[PDB]
């Protein structure tokens, strides 16, 4: 029994496994069905823990992986993830979406600004104005830098500004750039071969 | 996008991961890779967390995954399983044995028997005689009763008795179903499409 055979046979099952829970994370995330993301995520997350050498391809995947999954937690009040990382869900996913290698198109740079402002109006809108502060000094350490300040100090939640840079604009942006990455991946082994058993079965 | 064909597809690659993964935590727990056990054991773990519904077929391999994973921990001292559970990773071990849908051949018995013994052993090893007699008491509520509680009393960890009933005798006995188990599942979809690449590329 050749357990080099075998070990390389196991992490060629973990990568075709990676590719597919990224595909499920991508449409749950797509679909609204925070359940099967929640679930689909700690299924990529321990079979990612599993592999300790990853390829530039792989590598990409995970990092969609992460931004996605902070994204998602960008309104919850998380303490333990704050207290490594003494950051916001979205300034996480900030750093993530600036260092992931893709291209810098448009919608990148629409992505990047929403998620900066949300990072922001979120905790507005949890009513913790101070954090909102010290998320924007992290941010914006540009006329619209003393626009931000003034609504932050004035508590102006509902600011027009807002309005146009909204959650629902952020998401809708995130969720055309997952249509690209959920295209790419749709032809992957796992998913593919999954699909020829269900379209021979009826 | 028929999203009941995708679900479907979801459930089939799932039922695909989860026999990979009884595979490699069966040779995992063959070759003594604790640490490669561990991750695959948390990755079958976090795929079954996806599933709400198993076939007889699927429910024999999780059962067989978590009767080696209590197996494995059966030296440890753990405090929140038993602050569940309230017994010991052995006797947990007994009562999966002891349900799991598998001819009560003379290996079952063999094995159910070591693991009794070992339950109690493991315990005097550890220096928790006290133990010892509540696992004795749970597991045997047979003229060897008597002769146990004394060996237990006398704290005789190195009776000719647990000689003949050793945790290497139980590991080889397990290691040997596990081996049936092996051959079983070695044909499984991931497995062998996985080992057909590795073959291909040398
Ligand atoms: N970091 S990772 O590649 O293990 C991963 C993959 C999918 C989702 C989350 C995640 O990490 C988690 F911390 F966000
Ligand atoms: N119960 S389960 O089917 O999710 C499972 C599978 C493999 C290893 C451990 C395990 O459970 C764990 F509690 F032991």
């Amino acid at each position: 029994e050749d357990a080099g055979l075998v070990a390389e046979a196991e992490a060629v099952a973990a990568g075709w496994m990676l590719d597919f829970l990224c595909l499920s994370l991508c449409r749950a995330f797509r679909d609204g069905r925070s359940e099967d993301f929640r679930r689909t995520r700690n299924s990529a997350e321990a079979i990612i823990h599993g592999l300790s050498s990853l390829t530039a391809c792989q590598l990409r995947t995970i990092y969609i992986c992460q931004f996605l999954t902070r994204i998602a937690a960008g309104k919850t009040l998380d303490a333990q993830f704050e207290n490594d990382e003494r950051i916001t869900p979205l300034e996480s996913a900030l750093m993530i979406w600036g260092s992931i290698e893709k291209e810098h198109d448009k919608l990148h740079e629409e992505i990047q600004n929403l998620i900066k402002i949300q990072a922001i109006a979120v905790c507005m809108e949890n009513g913790n104005f101070k954090e909102a502060e010290e998320v924007f000094e992290r941010i914006f350490g540009m006329p619209f830098k003393s626009k931000l300040l003034m609504i932050i100090s004035q508590k102006d939640t509902f600011h027009s500004f807002f309005q146009h840079f909204s959650y629902n604009h952020m998401m809708e942006k995130i969720k055309s750039y997952v249509n690209y990455v959920l295209s790419e991946k749709s032809s992957t082994f796992l998913m593919k071969a999954a699909a020829k058993v269900v379209e021979s079965k009826r």
